[PDB]
């Protein structure tokens, strides 16, 4: 099964050039005595293809941008004993990539016709033209849209005939003038239904898999399948139709797919794609672990826990990531309930506030805010800057069932960078939790307790036998967490009590019992 398929290691996650700027930087600091050991998985973010806008997820092509990464960081990674986790960014291409250029030179004739989509044409007969050329849909198709921005999800581009056509276009764009001269990028969505927009996922598996990639994140999966008269959020059956048929490809290259879906708790989407047997992130756990951690009670986060557990849901988690932290993930959706209640989703989102953060809300077509989505932050902010709660979240994390992504910025405990996400011409609030790191950084963090307390727990999690055999929540009083796992002989368990931030780690293995505590 794909769920069983997921390697339990850790998983590094960063830019090809969050370390000394490239990718050899990052194999030379994996390299270092200290990582010996401690990932076995090394999810690197989009900007080591061709790419330009959104810091790689406009894709130009899947060869790798040279000057950040090589075939021969690839091969060092390898020698470590580094799996690679890479996106399909399937739901577009960027304006530069070849199909797309195609289609500017050829237009009509192009053999990418059909590769992206005409908003236009995809309307046609549903919606009055506005003034200017694109046509508005009809306010009952208007209104069930799901909006990533303000207005319509379309960029107007030149066609060699010289007239103006709108493609669609969810995400990023960027539109440059001076005098006669209109240039444009941006991330176009692809038409799901072409057969060649298909064939080229199947090459870029393949090619993903002869770059050693052995899981491959679906970006912005939900977004995918589009259709008249529907919100364009993870439409049905049309996005089962698509993931099964992309799990074949898959399977045929031997990769695990990890479709990437932001999806309200309260939909139980993440049940119905753990009961098809697909792995699925956790984005409920980093919420809920700043929420336990800021109240000193386990009663939300072991709720949670139990149901990974009923389920049989197969995560892989995270406390951050290149995105901000998830809150509308929290939320009972349209009818459901909710892992915590609005108002303390609210309330957490405050204290994250007061502690630097900056909320992303998520609007409608008619500019009305629909809810907060994310929270931009680094993790050591959101956890107010303390050594002890980021080592005890990390801890928590190493021993929730799934694989734990580690992000390269918490790894070293870096708090908000507040200049690089006000500063103008750069990427916005997102910046606030991706600063880049010299080898000079690299070198101090690994004399810093909280690098280094952490890096002996990642290198016992990536080892340990342990965690390839059974969990078990140990009960406590509300205010302590025991998590415990065993695999035969070898135990590693977890004691941690979340009012006075302290825990220690017990491992046996082979009858000899090490601790692992950074109190004392």
């Amino acid at each position: 099964g794909m769920k069983a398929s997921l390697p339990n290691r850790v998983m590094l996650n960063a830019y090809p050039d969050s370390i000394d700027g490239d990718l050899a930087g990052t194999v030379r600091m994996l390299q270092r005595p200290e990582f010996t050991d401690a990932f076995g998985l090394f999810y690197v973010l989009p900007s080591i293809f061709n790419s330009d806008l959104d810091r790689g997820f406009s894709i130009i092509d899947y060869d790798l941008n040279s000057d950040l990464a090589s075939a021969e960081d690839l091969a060092a990674l390898d020698e470590l004993g580094i799996m690679l986790k890479f996106d399909m960014v399937l739901n577009h291409l960027s304006v530069g990539s070849p199909q797309f250029q195609d289609l500017l030179k050829h237009g009509d004739d192009s053999a990418f016709r059909d590769f992206f989509i005409d908003w236009n044409e995809f309307w046609e007969g549903e919606g009055e033209l506005h003034a200017d050329g694109h046509v508005v849909p009809s306010p009952e198709h208007l209104d069930r849209l799901f909006m990533r921005k303000p207005g319509l999800p379309i960029l107007q581009v030149r066609f060699p005939d010289g007239s103006d056509r709108f493609y669609w276009n969810t995400f990023y764009q960027r539109v440059e003038t001076i005098d006669g001269e209109r240039s444009y990028l941006g991330q176009m969505d692809l038409n799901a239904e072409s057969p060649r927009v298909w064939t080229f996922y199947r090459e870029t598996f393949e090619k993903l898999a002869r770059y050693g990639a052995k899981i491959v994140r679906l970006d912005a999966f939900a977004y995918l399948h589009k259709a008249v008269g529907d919100t364009n959020f993870f439409n049905t059956p049309g996005t089962w139709d698509h993931l099964d048929r992309l799990r074949t490809i898959s399977e045929e290259n031997g990769l695990v797919l990890l479709p990437e879906i932001h999806g309200e708790y309260g939909t139980k989407i993440h049940e119905e794609l753990s009961d098809r047997d697909y792995p699925v992130y956790d984005f409920f756990f980093p919420g809920l672990v700043i929420d336990a951690i800021d109240s000193a009670s386990n009663t939300h986060l072991l709720r949670w826990i139990d149901e990974i557990i009923e389920r049989d849901i197969a995560t892989v988690n995270m406390l951050g990531c290149h995105d901000g932290i998830p809150v509308i993930d929290l939320k009972g959706g349209p009818t459901g309930q909710g892992l915590l209640p609005d108002a303390t989703i609210e309330a957490m989102i405050s204290r994250l506030l007061e502690r630097g953060g900056r909320v992303k809300n998520l609007y409608g077509a008619d500019g009305t805010k629909v809810s907060y989505y994310q929270v931009n932050a680094t993790f050591f902010s959101a956890l107010g800057e303390s050594d002890a709660r980021l080592r005890l979240a990390r801890a928590i994390q190493l021993f929730v069932p799934g694989t734990p992504q580690v992000w390269y910025l918490d790894l070293f405990a870096g708090a908000n960078d507040v200049e690089a996400a006000d500063r103008a011409g750069a990427d916005g609030h997102k910046e606030i939790n991706r600063t880049n790191l010299s080898a000079a950084d690299v070198e101090a963090g690994l004399a810093r307790p909280i690098v280094l307390d952490q890096l002996e727990m990642i290198r016992l999690r990536n080892a340990s036998p342990a965690f390839d055999g059974r969990f078990e929540v140990v009960p406590t009083d509300d205010t302590r967490l025991q998590l415990r796992w065993q695999n035969g002989s070898t135990v590693a368990l977890l004691d941690a009590d979340l009012a006075t931030e302290r825990f220690t780690i017990t491992h046996e293995h082979d009858g000899h019992t090490e601790i692992l505590g950074y109190d004392l």
